[PDB]
């Protein structure tokens, strides 16, 4: 059966992700949880009492190898969560875990959730290259939280059903690199003021969470849901479902930057097709040009950490 | 347009329950979160970014009223996941239910359920609003554990196994009716071993967590299953059956968990526990005194 490993499973994001995967992965799947914290085997035992046909086991300590054996998908959510310096703490965590993936399940698809995604995916790529196992079609920066936020905010503004709205989001995963393509939402039109306001809201949405928590936490549950949506889409594609499309941050043709988020057709090899970003409005063209320097610097930060 | 209030929403159980309800309640539902923890408004904002047609708002401070206004279902998962701590919390919150949404269905998740449901009933009776068809001790975790363990032992698909569980929610008061699992027979030894495992399954989790926590995610899932079943029945679905701990006819104890047909006013019919095996009959007789003491503890706390 299809095996998914979650590295970082003891944190708030990882536990939410693990709950959603235990309850939504296809029958016959396997789920392995890993984190440093010794609670992790018991997080898995907790989830193992839920009557779905998903086998689940958990592991703790310094070695992620037993969770990674036979993994088809590896989701990495370890490290410090973003609360809108992060590179300073998470860079080594990502490098250590991707080194273990490269040794144990180098053919797995790898979803990097750990932030800053724009940089940590570049770290992962250079680690995999140094190990001689890098497959650009199998390494993803998980940007899905930007998409599900965009869907929610567009649906609310325009009175649509939220589950029926799908906004393409391109670029990167932080600040001005997040570009929602509002001009492409079918059946919906936006004034230029609505576009500027919605784009700013999407680019700063995590601050709504932090402020409403009075500084006491981050957006853990919606990040778990976004990561679960991405992981479940990847599993559906790896099992042969057709037409599975997700935006994610991947190494592409390099037209805008070495790594860039765009709509992807997924398949049994990971990325099946990098789809065109399409026709952009004047606002979107300016936003795209405006964040290229930032995105390239984010990428170089990760490349230079390894090399 | 059903509205569900979760009291205790900032804890581990509450956040898992809230995530599952935000993603699974019918389109057009409303979800309110309340917890004295100051993070709670932001737990709701976090969940509000998920694109489902479920309006969600969170509330803190001492006043649960804004979360309870218009609520059709109130799930209480507040407190420590001990008795004197949780007893006062349940009394406080059920008082607020009594004053704000006295016709809501109330699901008590806060443990010890055998006792905290009795506290809730006595609070509601004092306020003059009690409806024994609308107060439930949520025992669903015992059922989904039983389903998991039976399916593994017998090589069944876990989602196709449903085990009735009767009695109470702790220790020897948990009685899984393995004799009633359709298409499956168990040896005497299998019954003994499965019953012991089900009665002590929480300790499995505590020990595997190296003493660093309790069952939170499976309790969230069990509470979500119960809450979603209740919402379905309140919206007119026929044939929705769940085991839960309720004030019934008193044949065995004042409060007792048995299969319930749910409906538009909460309990529609308290179903018979059926025919019991010799093992099940002895287990039922053996825990009645414990269950009655659990109930009296809750009654005395209020009275």
């Amino acid at each position: 059966g299809m095996k998914v490993a979650v590295l970082g499973a003891a944190g708030g994001i990882g536990q939410a992700l693990a709950l959603l995967l235990k309850t939504q992965l296809p029958s016959g799947s396997e789920l392995s949880l890993y984190d440093i914290a010794p609670v992790t085997p018991g997080v898995a035992v907790d989830l193992s009492h839920i009557p779905t046909a998903v086998k689940i086991k958990g592991f703790s300590g310094e070695d992620a190898t037993p969770a990674l054996e036979g993994a088809d998908v590896v989701l990495i959510s370890a490290g410090v969560a973003r609360k809108p310096d992060l590179f300073n703490v998470n860079a080594g965590i990502v490098k250590n875990l991707v080194q273990q993936v490269a040794k144990t399940c180098p053919k797995a698809c790898i979803g990097i959730i750990t932030n800053p995604v724009n940089t940590t995916v570049a770290i992962a790529a250079e680690v995999l290259k140094k190990a001689g196992v890098y497959d650009k079609n199998k390494l993803f920066g998980v940007t899905t939280l930007d998409i599900i936020r965009s869907n929610t905010f567009v649906a609310e503004l325009k009175g649509k059903q939220p589950g029926e709205v799908e906004v393409p989001v391109i670029g990167g995963h932080s600040g001005v690199t997040i570009l929602p393509l509002l001009s492409q939402v079918p059946g919906v039109s936006f004034t230029e003021q609505e576009v500027a306001d919605l784009t700013k809201r999407i680019q700063n949405a995590g601050t709504e969470v932090v402020e409403a928590k009075a500084g006491g936490g981050s957006a853990t549950l919606s990040m778990g849901q976004a990561a679960a949506r991405f992981g479940l889409s990847l599993v559906r594609a790896l099992q042969g479902e057709q037409g599975v499309v997700e935006c994610a941050y991947v190494e592409g043709d390099g037209q805008y930057a070495r790594f860039f988020s765009q709509p992807l057709l997924l398949g049994k090899n990971g990325v099946e097709e990098r789809k065109s970003i399409g026709t952009l409005s004047a606002f979107e063209q300016n936003a795209l040009e405006g964040m290229l320097d930032t995105l390239k610097k984010d990428i170089a930060l990760g490349e230079e950490f390894v090399n």
